[PDB]
Order: C-alpha cells, then sequence, then structure tokens
DNA sequence: AGCGTGGGCGT
DNA sequence: TACGCCCACGC
C-alpha cells in the first residue's frame, strides 16, 4: 500500500505518494528551503512559512463563530471554540 | 496561549 | 513534482 519507503538507516517510515518521502527526507537532510523575509530564519514547508509570518504581520483571518476572537491559524481556532461548551 | 512542524491529502 | 489546506501533536 505504501511502496516508497525511506532509505534512511535510522528511519523505517513508509509513504504512499512519492512527494511526501520527497518532503520527509529533508528531516535527515536538515534542508529548510524557505525562508522568512522579516527574521531570516529558515522553514522546512513554504505553508508553515505562511502562517509564521503572521506572528510577525499580526494578520489574524479565522473568527470564531461564538464570540469573534480573531487566530492566525485555522487550527487555533477551531482549540477555542470548544471552550464555549458547557 | 502562541506557534513549531510532521501527517495526510486534494489539486 | 509543487502549493497549501486541514489535522494532529508537542512544548
Ligand atoms: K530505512
Ligand atoms: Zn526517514
Ligand atoms: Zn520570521
Ligand atoms: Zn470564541
Amino acid at each position: 500500500e505504501r511502496p516508497y519507503a525511506c532509505p534512511v538507516e535510522s528511519c523505517d517510515r513508509r509513504f504512499s505518494r512519492s512527494d511526501e518521502l520527497t518532503r520527509h527526507i529533508r528531516i535527515h537532510t536538515g534542508q529548510k528551503p524557505f525562508q522568512c523575509r522579516i527574521c531570516m530564519r529558515n522553514f522546512s514547508r513554504s505553508d508553515h512559512l505562511t502562517t509564521h509570518i503572521r506572528t510577525h504581520t499580526g494578520e489574524k483571518p479565522f473568527a470564531c463563530d461564538i464570540c469573534g476572537r480573531k487566530f492566525a491559524r485555522s487550527d487555533e481556532r477551531k482549540r477555542h471554540t470548544k471552550i464555549h461548551l458547557r
């Protein structure tokens, strides 16, 4: 089911999509292709660079349906919304 | 809370 | 392959 395997001796993880294996390899090579223009920190993934930049800009696109409180990431809002339960 | 970052996936 | 979502986990 998951043909693409990690060729690293220490690792044993396997994947179903080659591009996921290609991504995974960066853990071992330590490559971080995506750099924040603001603080020069490097990141392994472009999507994580995007949410990181919001720490600098204060951009918060995700608002709680119940109280309107805003968050930088969707999963932050998700974690928050549940507090309005009983 | 604030956020790094891998997992799985659709496109 | 890249891009960028949700999703989850970790501190
Ligand atoms: K291996
Ligand atoms: Zn590996
Ligand atoms: Zn930065
Ligand atoms: Zn709320």
